[PDB]
């Protein structure tokens, strides 16, 4: 019902590429190369694996700024379960909260009870288990962890093989077989058999971590993602615009090798 | 008559060659000039890989195009391990040969590219016979040993050369009866290994690389029973690049002609 | 040719295979319906008990065996054994069991079963080592299962393995079925095949500890094409019913009604 | 023609042949009217050896003289591993062969008697190629198998038959250069390897010990590559030790003739 | 046959010291002090254990220049497995190759077969055993590999008294138990009882590595050494012709202390 209805509103995202942001010059130029999102933040991944120090939620002042900015949907990240940290992200009107890995963690043993806000949430996941049971806290969209910062795309084709490889196990399976199936995930049964009958994923999954080029958007697509996400990287570059318009193209055009090239010709340093 | 016959034909053309990486045209002419079968195009060499660290990729196809209209001879590239999208963007750029290469950072670490679904040829590592029979049947038209790239240092490759023949001499002389555990051990397609045995030699090219730094390096991977090998940018990291792509190619022509190697080995520096 | 042998297997679909030690035993086989004979001198349970080597039986009792049915015959060879499967293709039975339940005669080689023309029967536990049996030239497949005990525990745990992997393999993504050959240490040709049948490319049935028709039944209900049974239908008071019991249980195995009739008052 | 040489001759003669384990003159006449190519003299079986425990040694003279005068046939008896003394006692009784075997107890754990200080020639037990040729420079004449006597289980037979015949066609095929680390590695001595692979078979006959029960088993042997078998008391008991002992005789001298095993296994 | 010239060839360097040279200034330095060979090579084996790097066969255009600026026999190293290096050697017309440990290892398993070329070959060994079974591959001449670059004795002693130390237990050894000796060195048993015939090394044993003073090579010829090996150390000192005579005279009168004490006396820093 109002699960059911944040689930919608995240398909809309189905073919984007999501991209961080840290501030509006960098959301507007985002906007222009057809970004479906903008992921707004201080801080980047690559520099909080570098400079160390604790990584919060971003100032409201600067993410209003990021929202006044743009007229395509905005996400912000609160620490994994800090609950509070979201409520702010709530009362401030962004469009979806991303419960970050990124981010430090703020409770070891629990993520946010995510079906006590109106707004979607954004989770992260490594394997099956992990996404249905981000689902059932309400999780209205799936990211594959990866391994941000880095721009190696090695954990996040892990991560995607590993979901949707469990996804095709489900479907063939013996019906009597599944309860045990949904013991050894330790994900809720009831979501198990969902996901059986839908041959996908209950809502909306993107990769994120290590997407750099072109081709590692095409290459997420065309393992079954619904759309990428990508740092700050793009905007380490020399014409951000144009790499961050490759992506965008990459994402759209995910089949087709010719557009591939195109896009991918001359495109400097990652 | 099958597509991949074809594939494996055409790479039989390049037997007796050298492979050379060139980073610009500049380069790819000298590889040329001195006789080199095929040039490998590549941004970033090996041994600057190892050192500078970072992520290592597909190369700008910007730089790619440049090599293959400066040159006749064909042209290869690489690709990450399992990224089989780089593959296609090569397939595109109408390159002869993609190299699924273990020199670039690995992509998938549990699966390689699909190669039968291209219609251009692979080259892939190996390290044993189990290692090349599953590349062979995963659609690769040519195996490389894959060494130790930017070291300089010919052991790996000689482990991996000799391991691969010593079995595919193993496996010639076995009693039938006993091939089925062999294929078992080896954890490879029992098909490719009975033809392996009724061939007496690998179903595809197999070439040397990882660390042929000098003349009888070169050499020596010829008399264990390459049919070619591969040289990093070692050779354009020398005084005159011109002579080293010379001695290298003379060596693998004139591998048993010991006064040919002396000749193209004196003063090299 | 290999497809002659897996089509000749395929006739025993849907049927019960019966361990016998003699022309009466092989007789009330056939009278009870069985889809062949298994003749072997000392039972798997009594090999377990009373110790010793078990080999290859004397040709003499199994030539008594062929000539008192006109249903085929199966004998065992000890694995690796080729020479007790050349004896046995020369008795002219229809079947080799190449078995488990005998001592081992090579601990590192099967039988090269494609150099006979009689066709074989190979035990397994998981997908790949049943593709590794048929590869070697296997034309049907049992689940080794634990033969002597009465315990259907480890026909299921296999039974599950193999048409479990037989699932998984079917959905998968083709470009992972290289890596899925490797960790199953089998012929990569055969496993495609196994992909595009979505089954076992030979015969499959239930051999090791089917004591009951419910358990006859249950493998029938887990995708077996059929079951052995050893020398415990023989070893109670009406051999005769218990053996008529478990073919008319692997006949009807989805009709309950039927499996109360035939298990009711059976001793 | 060296010394060695000729014993190497002498062991060719039993090519295809079976050796029967016998305790008494009766079991002796039975063998060689079978048509056994020699027979062992012992006065303890293998499978009673294992099962009564206690030190196995040389037989009486007395007995193994009994069975030398009652066959034409040659006749091999036991010495414990490295008792040279119980083979200077074999040879000086005018027996054919002399059998270093290890179903008797050990007598040396590191050295094996000095095999080219005798006149007649020996066997010597082995389970890979390095141990064959180690025993072949030591002086055999002549290895077998050891298997796994007393069993009836052909199970280590075949292991060390395989084993054995598994390397000797690694060799053939193998790299000259390579030949040096492979000694090394089988701990055998280099010339007798290269002889190893110049004739692409063992330098000396070879036969299969240890687990043989049956005319399947024996011909199981020789189709492995074996060029003879040695066989237990197993045979004396039986009904009719006359018949399983000229099957097996028959199983060996047609080990490819599938219709020949039938009739005489039946 | 062929053998025996080459073992006789490497006897005519008995009571001989060979030294290391990088050029030809050097090498007729060595032949003034009376080395009996001189061994070529680019990089000193202290300089390759200190910078690193690959050490391989030098370049012949040195080697040539060695060659011709000298009358006694020249050797060069090859890689060990090396057989191609050792082909273009023998062609350039030196008189021995030194298949040595101090240059980067080329095969791990296997070292060169000897016997498939004309000119005689220097191997190391640490053992009995390994210097057997570097004769039976076909070298002519074993030296024990000690310690090179260090300048220190120790495993030149070591080794030595293992070698000799084995062939003196062999001396007196039940014939009987000579077998189970060459399972346990992993050595050809025909060469074994060679040895014990002789009662020395089938060939001529050098000292190599660490032999840095006179009383360091004499010692080495008290203990049974047939001469010794030395590295650049005499190069790297003042009057590098003083301190390369006085090793050549401690080999010549290794068992007369008072010539030891004239050539020792005022030798300054090693």
């Amino acid at each position: 019902s109002p699960f059911s209805v944040k689930v919608g509103l995240a398909q809309m995202l189905r073919g984007g590429v999501i991209m961080d942001v840290v501030n509006a010059e960098q959301a507007r130029i985002a906007e222009e190369a057809g970004a479906c999102a903008v992921m707004a933040l201080e801080r980047v991944p690559a520099d909080i694996r570098a400079q160390g120090g604790v990584a919060r939620m971003s100032d409201p002042q600067m993410i209003k700024e990021i929202k006044q900015a743009v007229t395509i949907p905005v996400m912000a990240k609160a620490r994994i379960g800090h609950f509070v940290e979201a409520q702010i992200l709530e009362a401030i009107g962004i469009d979806y909260i991303d419960e970050s890995e990124v981010l430090t963690l703020a409770d070891e043993d629990h993520h946010i009870n995510k079906h006590n806000f109106r707004i979607p949430f954004v989770c992260g996941c490594r394997n099956l288990g992990e996404a249905l049971r981000r689902i059932r806290e309400g999780a209205a969209m799936i990211r594959t962890r990866g391994e941000a910062g880095t721009g190696n795309i090695i954990e996040a084709v892990r991560h995607v093989r590993s979901v949707n490889g469990d996804i095709r196990v489900l479907r063939n399976m013996d019906d009597d077989e599944v309860f045990t199936f949904a013991k050894k995930l330790a994900a809720p049964y009831d979501l198990v058999m969902q996901t059986k009958q839908l041959g996908r994923l209950p809502v909306v999954q993107f990769a994120a971590g290590g997407v750099a080029t072109p081709a590692d958007a095409a290459l997420m697509m065309q393992l079954g993602c619904d759309g990428v996400f990508v740092g700050s990287g793009i905007f380490k570059s020399g014409d951000p615009a144009r790499r961050a318009r490759a992506i965008v193209q990459a994402v759209t055009h995910y089949s087709d090798p010719e557009m591939l090239v195109e896009v991918s010709c001359g495109l400097g340093e990652a």
